[PDB]
């Protein structure tokens, strides 16, 4: 299947969909036909189970039902940091893979 | 205890043709991953649309290392030179989660049209 850029942007998630407030995880994208498809959350919080996109069109909010995260580390200047990654229930592997291969781009793994 | 053992892939200039014995010159770039032992090679990428086989020499120098690659993937970067159309070659039988990785790596780093 020919790629799409993936793209990043911040978002709020929680333990439930209620507790989704204000922005703490940083999700990655899809911009497809009808709306932008997340395929991922990556946050500093290990507990997550939900995130939360408001429609663009503004007709309404989705509700994402997060996978248990992978936990993983990023190099920084402030030294080693532990970030959780979050697939989103059900993401297949063709998926999968194109969030491992985009978050290597963008974070400094390892 | 779900702890991800990433990698970023690497790319290197490798040899590739039409046939076994067409692989001459340097005129693809293979995706591989770094493992203790070896280098995986995912997939190839190249201007040529009619590649077949991609050539790696044993790190030896004993023989060589032939892999055969699946039909082309067809796409186009914006480079500084204007559009250019490129070919991506999974190798043969590649799973769908490498498949993801060099899907998910090229169109985090290169513009597409």
């Amino acid at each position: 299947l020919s790629p799409v850029a993936l793209r990043q942007m911040s978002c709020a998630a929680g333990t439930t969909q209620t507790a989704c407030t204000d922005d703490n995880a940083l999700a990655y994208y899809n911009t497809t036909k009808g709306g932008r498809f997340v395929l991922a959350l990556l946050s500093d919080l290990q507990d997550l189970k939900w995130a939360r996109f408001p429609k663009s069109d503004g007709t309404g909010t989705i509700y994402t039902e997060l996978e248990p995260p992978c936990r993983f580390v990023t190099d920084t200047p402030k030294g080693p940091k532990v970030k959780y990654l979050y697939f989103i229930k059900g993401l297949n592997n063709l998926n999968r893979g194109m969030v491992l291969g985009s978050l290597a781009a963008t974070v400094r793994l390892q």
